[PDB]
């Protein structure tokens, strides 16, 4: 439903027109819309995330509510940089539509907002380091103190604490950030390996595409991607095709020791599991163990313009080592610890927090 500035949300006795009054738009996503609100009870600014009137996003929102209850219980000050959820309710519409609403602390713009406002110019390395350290602290918190995996590490889900922000709208190395959006997170304390399609495309780890089971390590891959983005201001993997995405991965890391896209083990024909179906769809992308690129881009067409554009796009993809200037060699190594095709090779976030890129500063 379309919402305008001035309308209310969450009606109570003292405020029959809504406890939370809309002041400004804050953000949007497939889940719904996040709106800046004035809490008529506490007379403070809050951020109300309203979920779309769909069942799947409602389940996701309830999972986010549960996880954020646990996270606010185990860290109320938010020493580990996770967004504080103040409240949650259900707003009914004039048409009978029920929307889940989560009330969070009011934060500033996203890291994506920062990158856009500066015309996608590369983020300086010291600010990059501050943000990466705090984000890595949050990921360490989740993974190792809660056995929770986020799966949606993206620049849109890292927000600036407004106290660090300034009216000149230029962040410094003292910026404070918070990780948000736990509507896709999963607890791995009982089942640590999953096979469902998760992660935003551009930050999706290869094991998720290939079907060899993902776990905590996938977040690290996303983290790595994000870092490269912050170094260049540009999205690393710009593709929505699985074959092209895996080829871009292979190209970015071709001259990295031991990084080759390998197909999953072929399951039995009498296997109906979600993982086996993903593995079959993934094997459909390979020919004799090699990634069917570029001939697989347009199989039927012998002379295709889409295949030629895919060839050009993969050629434009740089080798990882060539992206970074020499003086930033350390950062390169840090990202090598994250952008590995085998999830078993990626470092733990606690180990990454002890990398020279951080503890030599
Ligand atoms: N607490 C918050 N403060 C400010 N913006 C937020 C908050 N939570 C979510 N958003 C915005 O809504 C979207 C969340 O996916 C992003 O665009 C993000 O900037």
């Amino acid at each position: 439903v379309q919402y305008s500035v001035g309308e209310g949300l969450g009606p109570t006795a003292d405020f029959p027109n809504g406890r939370y009054q809309i002041l400004a738009p804050l953000g949007s996503g497939t889940f719904g819309k996040v709106v800046s609100c004035w809490d008529r009870v506490t007379e403070q600014l809050v951020a109300v995330k309203v979920i779309r009137a769909v069942r799947k996003y409602a389940e996701a929102a309830r999972m986010e509510i549960d996880i954020l209850l646990e996270l606010g219980r185990k860290d109320p000050t938010s020493r580990f940089h996770c967004v504080r959820m103040l409240s949650y309710f259900t707003h009914v519409s004039q048409q009978g539509n029920a929307h889940v609403c989560l009330v969070f602390e009011h934060l500033g713009p996203s890291l994506f907002d920062v990158l856009m406002r500066n015309h996608f110019r590369p983020l300086p390395v010291p600010i990059l380091r501050a943000v990466a350290r705090q984000l890595l602290e949050a990921i360490t918190f989740l993974h190792e103190h809660n056995q929770i995996v986020h799966t949606d590490i993206k620049p849109e889900n890292v927000l600036i604490v407004p106290s660090s922000y300034y009216p000149n709208r230029q962040i410094t190395e003292h910026v404070q950030v918070r990780l948000i959006d736990f509507g896709s997170a999963s607890r791995l304390d009982k089942v640590s390996v999953r096979h469902a399609i998760v992660s935003t495309r551009h930050y999706r780890a290869p094991e998720i595409i290939l079907g060899t089971g993902w776990s905590f390590a996938c977040d690290i891959w996303s983290f790595g991607a994000l870092l490269v983005e912050c170094y260049t201001g540009q999205t690393l993997f710009q593709s929505h095709d699985d074959l092209e995405h895996l080829q871009l991965m292979q190209k970015l890391l071709q001259h990295e020791n031991g990084e080759v896209i390998v197909p999953p083990p072929r399951p039995s024909p009498s296997s109906t599991s979600m993982g086996s179906q993903r593995r079959r769809e993934a094997l459909k992308l390979f020919r004799d163990g090699r990634l069917n690129w570029p001939e697989g881009i347009d199989e039927q067409s012998a002379n295709s313009l889409a295949r030629q554009k895919s060839i050009r796009r993969v050629a434009r993809m740089p080798e990882l080592h060539s992206i970074f200037r020499p003086e930033h060699a350390c950062l390169l190594h840090l990202i090598r610890c994250c952008l590995t095709i085998d999830p078993l090779k990626r470092w733990r976030p606690s180990e990454l927090l002890r990398h020279p890129f951080f503890m030599s500063y």
